[PDB]
């Protein structure tokens, strides 16, 4: 079992209907891989929320993700979305139909760097 030679997954999946393993996906990290280097924000989160209508797992229309750089220092409420929906215009125009960007600064995030994704149901 020496390294270096070329080998082959070779491993039958199968799985079809609903998939959805692992947290995020190839979506939505993008969706913030891109805001990454195409903002470069001090806090960039984003989660998959697929909760309230009656949609069934693996449903990646609604979205949520926090976004915090300075960009967003005294902008409009519109431009900062439309900001990151140019970066992921496909996004919004495909696979994500809403998904709520949290547009803030740093110096805000400062104050409340507090999300609001989700209910306080943990444990």
């Amino acid at each position: 079992g020496s390294s270096g030679s070329s080998g082959m997954a070779t491993r039958s999946c199968v799985s079809r209907g609903s998939a959805g393993s692992a947290a995020a996906g190839p979506v939505e990290a993008a969706i913030r891989a891109k805001l990454e280097q195409a903002l470069s924000p001090e806090v960039l989160e984003l989660r998959n929320e697929s909760g309230g209508h009656a949609v069934p797992a693996g449903s990646e229309t609604h979205f949520r993700v926090a976004v915090v750089s300075s960009r967003f220092e005294g902008m409009s409420p519109l431009q900062r979305h439309r900001l990151v929906h140019e970066a992921l215009s496909e996004e919004l125009a495909g696979p994500v139909h809403a998904l709520a960007i949290q547009a803030k600064t740093p110096a805000q995030w400062r104050e409340n760097p507090q999300l609001d994704i989700s209910p306080p149901c943990l444990g």
